[PDB]
């Protein structure tokens, strides 16, 4: 109930929001129907358009128009736009030659620069080429302030995930918006894109750049508009806020525009129908540039210009139907479209079972367009799982398609052309990021980043310290003239043990064997250094990677390759070695095929065994460095020890084998020798995060030797691949990936072929960043190099996506 019978008189568009049931004057209260009764004829006046004409200039002040020509507009702040180009001989913005801003010109009182934060709905990446020519505003703020030729959203690419993670800089998991549409358990409620129940604060988490302002002293405008509130009306709003005194003016402020979203629905990304609405939209972003320069504002403010998604091609007739799987489909509720969401209709509905779906749904036609997972499955690169807002079954739907429950659905609601959500490392799903003003580099291009590492900057843009967030902060400052943040590593917490032989072969009774036999002073003192170190340098390119928590671990070396073997774990954390372009690829001979050799450096109590194996039906096991890329038979002894030993499924040692003989040679040659850090990963709880020992769910069976979910490797090399990896001279180059730890390839529809066929298109759907890795892991990697930190944080949050250019 809202009395809205108060008054909008001297309160149009209000900073504070007035309490229930007094009537509102702010730009939220039309979404609430608690406006005061004169709200329109006050504050959404429209009298005589947005723009002054020759006629109108001089004129008498007319409080009725919707902008001024008259002179006392200016102190005022209320002149139509374009009011110093049609009445005083000035220039637009955008005709004017742009000329470096190398420091805030800004009127007397202002603290700091401000920010306008920008958002536009569905703007996809390729529209700053494509629509060049009907953009010539937007053009000049890319092309003049610092740009970036794509920027990555999260998982869904979706419009209130995505803007979330931008106020925030957490994923979808974590700050709670999962979808456009969720039904919360513990709740028992639903969020929808119509209706009330949005507007409850318990379904936003994290803590959101406006509230990180508030608390810490700086002054934000209200950020969000009204459907119904007209572009230009906005605009001037704005203009009129950064008129008020020192002591009431807001330092940050947002615009957000329903276009291009709302039309590429319509008529698909690129219908003719698609140039009128990138047309208004730079005539928007031109009226900003017009007004804050009749403000003298336009050297002083900076300005984000920054989509939440792109847009793809999607039609009705594109459609997959679960009827067509499932026998039992009314048993069911699924969120549909562009990715998939399945539940129990009824949770009394005992006879309801995840795994017999999951099967119903797997690799049933040639050409299937989704492939169910269960969240925990889903790549990690995704983010997607921790959160009881996300169902346990989820589709992954191919790019173009939708997923329905039954036919009856789509065409009792072809409407749509274009539509958007799919896995946010699709090409068409990328999206826009220009940055323009004093704090900005001039003319500069970066490289594609994620979304998720802006709330960071725009901290700093402001001089705030940033909630906890899932941004790398420091990993962005090459976009920035001034404002960096300079983090520090962090330090190590648990130092290494360096172990000697301490130990004789008959201690061991781990039920291992091995054929080693037959043979001298040289080659002795020889053996001995490679086993004191002498040849890492070659092998541990970067520094030994720090551990970040609390254990007990030893570094073993070897020739040709290094580790840090967890006495907890019974394994290494990370193997460390450097494959050059000349090495040459042989084979495990006969004599050593189930060859495992005891390591005279670590107690039989904090080795693996063979006899658990052997015993254990499921389960068999790998090598961390592969036996096929020593460096001399002697060598290859080494790559058999106990402790280079990881348990594997039979099914993952076709994916292992693949990548370790053919993969690593095959990068090695393409990319003039590479280094490879690999090892386990734990996550049982799948929230992303290194598991303690008391969170292993599984070990091979009868023994204390913990399964990991997942295996990751790190392959390095030089940008210049004129140089080789182990002697470069400038920046990096990286790929990874976390390729999950599974008893089966169904998730590869072509497994029974040969692995030439599947198994690179398994890892490119698993590559990963750096920084997921250290996440699930507690390392932290590239601690010794020449390059500064900053730039090691950029590298660490790269993703080698490969999608076309
Ligand atoms: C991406 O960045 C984010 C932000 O940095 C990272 O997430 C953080 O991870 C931290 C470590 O897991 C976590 O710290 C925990 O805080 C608990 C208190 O949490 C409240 O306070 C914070 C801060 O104000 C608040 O933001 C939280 O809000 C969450 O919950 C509500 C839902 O009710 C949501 O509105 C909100 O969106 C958010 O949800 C998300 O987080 C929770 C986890 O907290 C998830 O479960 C959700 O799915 C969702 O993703 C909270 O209101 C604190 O209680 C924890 O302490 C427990 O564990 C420690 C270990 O040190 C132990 O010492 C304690 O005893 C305690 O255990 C007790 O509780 C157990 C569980 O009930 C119980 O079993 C035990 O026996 C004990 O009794 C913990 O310290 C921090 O909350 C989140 N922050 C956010 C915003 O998510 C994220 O890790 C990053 N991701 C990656 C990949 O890096
Ligand atoms: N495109 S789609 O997914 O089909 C789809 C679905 C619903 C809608 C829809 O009705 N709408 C109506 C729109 C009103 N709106 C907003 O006011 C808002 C504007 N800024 C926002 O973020 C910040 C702003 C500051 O800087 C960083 C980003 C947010 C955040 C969620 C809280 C919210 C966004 C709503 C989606 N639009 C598109
Ligand atoms: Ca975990
Ligand atoms: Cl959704
Ligand atoms: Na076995
Ligand atoms: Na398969
Ligand atoms: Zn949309």
């Amino acid at each position: 109930w809202t009395a809205t019978s108060g008054s909008c008189k001297g309160r149009c568009f209000e900073l504070q929001e007035v309490g229930p049931p007094d009537c509102r004057c702010d730009n939220l209260c039309k979404s609430y129907s608690s406006c005061c009764h004169d709200f329109d004829e006050l504050c959404l006046k429209t009298a005589r358009g947005w723009e002054c004409t020759k006629d109108r200039c001089g004129e008498v002040r007319n409080e009725e128009n919707a902008c001024h020509c008259s002179e006392d507009c200016l102190s005022r702040g209320d002149c139509c736009t374009n009011y110093q180009v049609v009445c005083k001989g000035e220039s637009h913005w955008v005709d004017d030659d742009c000329e470096e801003i190398k420091v805030p010109e800004c009127p007397a009182g202002f603290v700091r620069p401000p920010l306008i934060i920008f958002s536009v709905d569905g703007f996809r990446a390729s529209y700053m080429k494509k629509g060049s020519k009907v953009m010539p505003n937007i053009e000049k703020l890319r092309s003049c302030g610092t740009h970036a030729p794509y920027m990555r959203p999260v998982y869904p690419t979706k419009t209130f995930p995505n803007l979330y993670t931008l106020a925030t800089g957490l994923y979808p998991e974590s700050h709670g918006i999962v979808g456009n549409s969720m039904y919360d358990p513990v709740f028992d409620a639903s969020f929808h894109l119509r209706g009330r129940e949005k507007f409850n604060h318990r379904w936003w988490g994290g803590q959101p750049l406006w509230i990180t302002a508030t608390k810490q002293g700086v002054r934000a405008g209200t950020f969000f508009w009204s459907v119904s509130i007209p572009h230009e009306r906005r605009i001037l709003t704005i203009l009129q806020w950064l008129s008020l005194p020192d002591n009431e003016r807001p330092s940050v402020y947002a615009f957000y525009s329903e276009q291009p979203d709302f039309s590429g629905h319509k008529y698909g990304p690129f219908g003719p129908e698609m140039t009128n609405p990138l047309r208004e939209i730079d005539k928007t972003v031109g009226q900003l540039m017009d007004g804050l320069k009749q403000l003298r504002l336009h050297r002083c403010v900076n300005v984000i210009f920054v989509g939440d998604h792109g847009m793809e091609d999607v039609t009705c007739d594109r459609t997959e139907f679960l009827s067509n799987y499932l026998t039992n489909v009314d048993d069911i509720t699924l969120v549909p479209g562009t990715l998939g969401r399945i539940r129990a209709k009824s949770i009394n509905n005992s006879k309801y079972d995840p795994k017999t779906i999951i099967a119903a749904l797997t690799c049933k036609k040639p050409d299937q367009h989704f492939k169910p997972y269960m969240k925990q499955h889903l790549p990690k690169r995704l983010h997607y799982a921790n959160n009881r807002r996300i169902e346990d079954i989820h589709l992954l739907v191919d790019r173009r398609w939708h997923v329905a429950r039954k036919p009856l659905d789509v065409y009792k609601k072809c409407f749509f052309q274009g539509d958007h959500g799919f896995d946010n490392k699709v090409n068409s799903m990328q999206t826009v990021f220009v940055g323009y003003g004093p704090t900005f580099k001039y003319r500069t291009k970066v490289p594609p980043f994620e979304n998720i590492e802006l709330y960071n900057v725009m901290c700093d843009l402001l001089g705030l310290k940033p909630a906890p967030n899932n941004g790398t902060h420091g990993s962005l400052n090459h976009l920035l003239r001034t404002n960096t943040f300079r983090p520090t590593m962090p330090d190590e917490v648990s130092r290494p043990n360096y172990p000697g032989i301490m130990y004789l072969q008959s201690e061991f009774d781990l039920g291992c064997t091995c054929d080693d036999k037959v043979e001298n002073k040289l080659e002795e003192l020889n053996k001995r250094l490679h086993t004191k170190g002498s040849t890492k340098e070659r092998h541990l390119l970067y520094g030994r990677p720090a551990v970040l928590y609390r254990t007990s671990y030893d570094i073993l070396y070897h020739t040709d390759f290094e580790s840090g073997y967890s006495e907890i774990f019974l394994m290494p954390l990370w193997t460390s070695y450097t494959i050059s372009k000349q090495a040459e690829v042989s084979s495990i001979p006969e004599h050593l095929t189930n060859c495992v050799r005891p390591d005279v450096r670590v107690s039989p109590g904090f080795s693996q065994n063979c006899l658990a194996y052997k015993n254990d039906k499921q389960m068999s096991y790998g090598f961390l460095f592969p036996p096929y890329l020593s460096s001399s038979p002697e060598a290859k002894y080494d790559a058999f020890l106990v402790t280079n030993m990881v348990p594997m499924y039979p099914a993952f040692k076709r994916v292992w084998a693949y990548f370790q003989r053919v993969l690593v040679k095959k990068y090695a040659s393409e990319r003039n020798g590479v280094n490879v850090i690999s090892g386990p990963i734990f996550d049982y709880n799948y929230d992303g995060l290194r598991d303690t020992e008391d969170e292993i769910k599984q070990y091979v069976e009868g023994s204390s030797i913990p399964v990991p979910t997942h295996y990751y490797s790190i392959i390095t090399s030089c940008l210049d691949f004129t140089q080789p990896a182990d002697k470069c001279d400038g920046p990096l180059s990286v790929s990874s990936f976390i390729l999950p730890h599974r008893p089966d390839n169904d998730e590869s529809c072509n497994s029974s072929e040969d692995e030439s066929k599947w198994v690179e298109e398994l890892m490119k759907m698993h590559t990963a960043r750096v920084r997921d890795i250290e996440h699930l892991t507690g390392l932290d990697f590239y601690r010794k190099t020449s390059r500064s930190y900053s730039e090691i944080l950029t590298l660490k949050t790269y993703l080698h996506t490969y999608e076309s250019e």
